[PDB]
């Protein structure tokens, strides 16, 4: 996939700033969390918590900055913002307001009552790929991402669907291949794409379901989105 140049460089331009109202809406959403953190026992409750008002608020900011910033994927990808040179050159400065454009889109996304986590799968392959770098941070993205695993085909409306098209879907490239020709060292190194075919292969095939508490997962995400907030991406 492409991004829309022209709109991409829109985001340059507004990007501080709509990184700021990005954070006004997380710190919201993180402070209503805090005060049912087991009242809040799914997305839908999450929702309703939140208010009808908040909810529709929170979805036409998603929306502005998806359809003005042509963000075709939801969210912001750093391993294609390093790995074509016109992007890095655009945005190499700005990686402190972009993970907080992330962390809101992150965050909502545990609204989505399908438990499909879209937005979440993106952000988690995203670190997946990115990351050449010495972390376990690593680490922690692979649990999140037997997790969305869990809750994707632990939710019976949800289709029987391949882990490449599982792991593609989400990400603005085209295949498998392209994955390792825009990977950090961590991908290629420890055979990363093998363990996620795995991973999904089994959590689909087994009758066990130990899904997370949604509290715990929220905080989970909270958790690693903070995390990748104080990394730095960009080379
Ligand atoms: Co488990
Ligand atoms: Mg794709």
């Amino acid at each position: 996939s492409i991004w829309d140049i022209e709109k991409a460089s829109l985001l340059v331009n507004d990007c501080q700033n709509i990184a700021n109202m990005a954070e006004q809406k997380v710190m919201m959403v993180s402070a209503i969390f805090s005060e049912s953190s087991k009242d809040i026992v799914n997305p839908e409750s999450f929702s309703e918590r939140l208010g009808k008002e908040t909810v529709k608020d929170l979805y036409e900011f998603n929306e502005q900055l998806t359809t003005k910033y042509g963000l075709e994927f939801r969210t912001i990808f750093f391993s294609y913002i390093r790995k074509y040179d016109a992007y890095w050159c655009l945005f190499e400065d700005l990686e402190k307001p972009l993970k907080s454009i992330q962390f809101f889109t992150g965050l909502i996304d545990l609204l989505d009552n399908t438990n499909k986590h879209l937005t979440l799968r993106s952000i988690v392959l995203d670190a997946l790929l990115s990351a050449d770098e010495e972390d376990s941070f690593y680490g922690d993205a692979l649990v999140l991402f037997e997790e969305l695993v869990i809750r994707y085909f632990g939710t019976d409306s949800n289709p029987s669907i391949d882990a490449s098209e599982f792991i593609l879907s989400c990400l603005p490239y085209t295949s498998l291949d392209a994955l390792n020709v825009v990977c950090g060292q961590v991908w290629k190194s420890q055979k990363i794409c093998d363990f996620l075919k795995s991973t999904i292969g089994n959590t689909s095939n087994s009758p066990l379901q130990l899904r997370a508490s949604f509290p715990a997962f929220v905080n989970a995400v909270i958790h690693f989105l903070l995390e990748f907030k104080n990394v730095r991406r960009l080379e």
